[PDB]
């Protein structure tokens, strides 16, 4: 799975261990390897929500299976609460749009997943 | 919705207040309140359309509805439009790709949408 | 297509000519017209991929149409090929997603493809 975050708080601001924590956590909500979780924080974005410029974050999750209505509560929950504690983000400035993604549309070491 | 326009022209093109007119055109366009529009700017970016490096502009738009065959050329009409006066850059130097979400699919504020 | 790539390489280890090879290399693979291929490249990326920040990337590609199960291998060989090559990523530290857009869903030039 790939988890992408995209916020207007500073570099500075984003704590020491924080990818490792996302990877971590994703691992354990998703039932993926953590090997093959991927991670991306994208800091210091020039960014709104709802019009205004209060830390905030635009964020995906892309995985093969484990994407449905249920489990994405379950991972909103989850990133909505690590966002809050370690970006200091309010859970109502956040989107994480979720992708169900086919094996056959995801490359990887020179071939997909189908 | 969540609009997010990756360009390579300079963050100092990006007038002031841009962020905000984003906001409420996206608003009037898609009949969504503007408390949900969230908007992302990324300036600066290493970037080609037709091996030129003239501006140009990579885009989303992401919405819960209000996407669709007709309502996507008027997207198109307006954001082109805006991305041409205020960033200089050509319509024809600007790809948008649409998407129509579900709601299950979109995290916000600790659930989803569903 | 449109082709992003995202990476903890650092800009200086981005050599010349790599958009160019990307959009003459995609042309090849998909026997679009160049004149509207376009590609974006965003390095010093703070990324990992199983925990680990040794180079990686996170790449999606874009089309309307050629997309299948054999184009995307296809894919992913020649570009985890330049990514190696070229960037000294390993391809088992990248992952490419791959979307078959409507045309409806694409917007260009003040309309869309549809
Ligand atoms: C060339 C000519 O052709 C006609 O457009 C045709 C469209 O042409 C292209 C040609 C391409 O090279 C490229 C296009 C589409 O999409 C870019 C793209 C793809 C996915 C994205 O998410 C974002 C961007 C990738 C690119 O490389 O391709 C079809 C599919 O075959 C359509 O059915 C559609 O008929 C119209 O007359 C258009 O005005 C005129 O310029
Ligand atoms: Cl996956
Ligand atoms: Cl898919
Ligand atoms: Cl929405
Ligand atoms: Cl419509
Ligand atoms: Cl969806
Ligand atoms: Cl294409
Ligand atoms: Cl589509």
């Amino acid at each position: 799975p790939m988890f992408i975050v995209n916020t207007n708080v500073p570099r500075a601001s984003v704590p020491d261990g924080f990818l490792s924590e996302l990877t971590q956590q994703l691992a354990q909500a998703t039932g993926k390897p953590p090997q093959y979780i991927a991670v991306h924080v994208v800091p210091d974005q020039l960014m709104a929500f709802g019009g205004s410029s209060e830390p905030c974050a635009l964020c995906s999750l892309h995985s093969i299976g484990k994407i449905g209505g249920a489990q994405n509560r379950s991972y909103s929950k989850l990133l909505c609460g690590l966002l809050a504690e370690r970006l200091r983000i309010s859970p109502d400035r956040v989107y994480i749009n979720y992708y169900d993604m086919n094996a056959a549309n995801v490359g990887w070491n020179n071939s997909t997943f189908a």
